[PDB]
């Protein structure tokens, strides 16, 4: 997994840290500053990450573009010194344009998946569940209320294998959103 030059350990005490733009470090240290800046470093450096392995110009998540559009970050760290990051999950509402089976658009705002990334290392894991699930119980959203954005194929694979989405209602934006949806 990623590793960085400071405690990550002592920095997210949780398997799995949520973060928002306020990027509050979590209840114990360095300076609070300092603390936010590691935070930082990480979000800049898992959206770096996210993006080479998506064949992205540019990376869709970092720190001051997260803080900015007020998303919502779940982070899970290693549990196998000075600790690691596994991956993370990136979630905020949007006002879509949604096409419906019967070609009518219409205008909703869900909760979407924005990115979504664990180390290549340890993929196939289990690891993408347990953040996914972890994410879904927090945000009080099912699977299926979800929009996709511009999912990988291993992404919709995942979304198949562990919550039975599979069906999907063609979209002419880069959303994907599944059968139930409406
Ligand atoms: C997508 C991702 C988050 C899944 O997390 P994960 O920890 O690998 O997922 P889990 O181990 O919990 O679930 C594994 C399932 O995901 C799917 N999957 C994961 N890696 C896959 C691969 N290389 N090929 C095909 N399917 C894959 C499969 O359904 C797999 O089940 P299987 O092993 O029974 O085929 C992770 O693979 C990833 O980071 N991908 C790279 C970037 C990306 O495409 N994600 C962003 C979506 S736009």
């Amino acid at each position: 997994s990623m590793e960085f030059p400071f405690d990550v350990d002592a920095l997210f005490p949780e398997r799995i840290t949520v973060l928002d733009q306020h990027l509050r470090p979590p209840a114990r240290t360095p300076a609070r500053v300092d603390l936010q800046q590691q935070i930082m470093t990480i979000i800049d450096e898992l959206g770096k990450a996210s993006a080479k392995a998506q064949n992205l110009s540019a990376p869709i998540t970092s720190a001051s573009r997260m803080q900015s559009n007020r998303h919502v970050v779940y982070i899970l760290k290693d549990s196998s010194g000075k600790g690691a990051i596994i991956g993370f999950i990136k979630v905020g509402y949007k006002k879509l344009f949604v096409l419906d089976d019967r070609e009518a658009h219409n205008e909703v705002e869900p909760l979407c998946i924005l990115d979504f990334y664990i180390h290549e290392s340890v993929q196939r894991h289990g690891h993408g569940r347990e953040l996914f699930q972890y994410m879904l119980q927090k945000e009080r959203v099912e699977p299926h209320q979800l929009a996709i954005d511009r999912p990988s194929q291993k992404l919709l694979k995942f979304l198949n294998k562990h919550y039975n989405l599979e069906t999907t209602v063609p979209q002419v934006n880069n959303f994907v959103i599944f059968e139930g949806f409406f």
